[PDB]
């Protein structure tokens, strides 16, 4: 969860 939030930003 933690890497696709800042993958997403």
């Amino acid at each position: 969860l933690a890497a696709s939030l800042a993958c997403a930003l």
